[PDB]
């Protein structure tokens, strides 16, 4: 089952640190860890084994990387989450938290993204150009040259190659200034789950993280606890 789990706890820890100090990786926070386990992770495991479908397929995550002072999405400071391998499938990346939702009812999920991922952020581009015509185009459907004709600055264009997210985030990373949560749509597989996110200041976060980690162990996925904040990712032995 090692081909499905992706390694033991020590191998996953070493994997996520290596990625964190290289090109980065992903962090998906979750308000309902029971739902994430039961309705996202477990269907993905069943599909890996040949049973069900990965119906949800695409999930939101933030890009994290050593030295990048990046916030995660946790408005009430009460979330746990998953540290997710850079090898998860990328459906699109934006530096803005915009309106891009999950796969809607009745839409085919596996290729909903990148096709329906906005190729640029309309709100940011409009504030920067005051170009009315931005709202007369389908942002999911424009090409590079249409974006040029609209005058869309590159700062507002989405990224579709993982290796290129770190180039996008290079200037914020160097300045050390806190950046708002960025957002990627990713399709993670069970083997891509490398760690459990813990906010060490939050009793809610730790209680939820302990339950999620125990639930994952029952399926043979033994994950390290990872305290991420402010461009540092550090292990917690327990809790
Ligand atoms: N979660 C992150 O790390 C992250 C990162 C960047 C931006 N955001 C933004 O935060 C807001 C909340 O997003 P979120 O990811 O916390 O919630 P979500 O959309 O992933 O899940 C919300 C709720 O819907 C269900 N759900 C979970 N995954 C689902 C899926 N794939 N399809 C359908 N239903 C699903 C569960 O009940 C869950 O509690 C959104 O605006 C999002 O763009 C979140
Ligand atoms: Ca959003």
């Amino acid at each position: 089952p090692h081909e499905i789990t992706g390694g033991n706890r020590q191998e996953k820890l070493a994997q996520l640190m290596r990625q964190f100090e290289s090109g980065g990786l992903y962090l998906r926070t979750v308000s309902d860890h029971r739902d994430e386990f039961e309705n996202t992770f477990m269907p993905k495991l069943d599909a890996c084994l040949g049973h069900g479908c990965d119906e949800r397929y695409w999930s939101s995550a933030t890009f994290i990387q050593q030295g990048l002072n990046g916030k995660v999405h946790d408005p009430h400071a009460d979330r746990t989450g998953l540290i997710i391998s850079a090898d998860a499938r990328l459906g699109g990346f934006s530096t803005f938290d915009a309106a891009t939702a999950n796969v809607p009812s009745g839409l085919e999920p596996s290729q909903y993204f990148p096709g329906q991922f906005p190729k640029f952020d309309m709100m940011g581009a409009y504030q920067a150009t005051w170009n009315e015509d931005i709202f007369s185009v389908d942002a999911t459907a424009v090409s590079e040259q249409q974006m040029d004709e609209l005058g869309i600055p590159d700062e507002y264009r989405s990224v579709f190659d993982f290796d290129r997210i770190q180039e996008k985030m290079a200037q914020p990373r160097l300045a050390g200034r806190e950046v708002e949560p960025t957002e990627a749509k990713i399709c993670y597989q069970p083997k891509d789950v490398l760690g459990i996110y813990v906010d060490v200041d939050s009793p809610a976060s730790q209680s939820k993280a302990r339950e999620l980690q125990q639930a994952m162990r029952e399926q043979g996925f033994d994950l390290p606890f990872i305290a991420y904040r402010g461009g540092a990712a550090q292990e917690l032995a327990s809790v």
